[PDB]
């Protein structure tokens, strides 16, 4: 396990260009009934982009919320079919999990996502290999709000901010039946007080410049 090097051989990063004002919101585990819709207001309102990470299983139960997510700018990325460690799975089932997902997204969004986020952060060197080869870009994060814990508003807004730097890559979540208030809550604290340090708000693709689309 080496992601240091890994920056170097493939289409993989943890965070973004040092000398552009510019961080990336993304949200993982999407879509949902409850904490999707309420975060694409806050966005909204806040007239930022951001990234989301689509499971594919969660995609299949609610179509529309993808759609909407695509209809609003946002970019959507791969977040595999049914979040497993894919550390611990074989070659074709870690395929199969981006390519089945893959299928459902550009269905429903009308594009093939170019960026994959693996569940937990867990990649091996030949799935990075395999993705370099088909054309897309692995990013992980550089801000973990961990956010899943249930922690508020205030504890999210504090560590963003805290640990918040120029191609900075934020991780929040939208999982069913997740405990993520705090974190919808915590946008309208951290999107304006960066916004004061004179930060901007950037999509994945604009970030990394590259297409959204494989």
């Amino acid at each position: 396990w080496t992601p240091f090097s890994w920056v170097e051989k493939y289409a993989y990063a943890f965070s973004g260009p040092y000398n552009k004002a510019e961080v990336a919101l993304t949200f993982d585990d999407g879509p949902d009934l409850e904490f999707t819709p309420k975060i694409l207001d806050k966005l909204k309102q806040h007239n930022v982009k951001a990234t989301f990470f689509l499971l594919g299983e969660n995609a299949e139960k609610f179509p529309n919320i993808v759609k909407r997510i695509a209809n609003e700018g946002h970019v959507i990325g791969n977040h595999t079919y049914s979040h497993p460690n894919l550390a611990k799975v074989n070659e074709d089932e870690y395929r199969n999990q981006i390519i089945k997902t893959e299928e459902i997204l550009n269905r429903l969004a009308g594009y093939a996502p170019k960026f994959i986020r693996p569940p937990y952060g867990e990649i091996l060197e030949n799935q990075l290999k395999w993705a370099t080869e088909q054309n897309f870009m692995i990013v992980q994060w550089s801000v973990d709000t961990v956010d899943w814990k249930g922690v508020s508003a205030d504890t999210i807004t504090n560590n963003v901010l805290g640990n918040s730097f120029p191609g900075s890559v934020i991780l929040q979540h939208s999982t069913p039946g997740g405990h993520l208030q705090g974190s919808v809550d915590a946008l309208d604290k951290i999107i304006p007080q960066l916004k004061t340090k004179g930060a901007r708000f950037v999509t994945l693709p604009s970030m990394f410049q590259t297409s959204k689309e494989r």
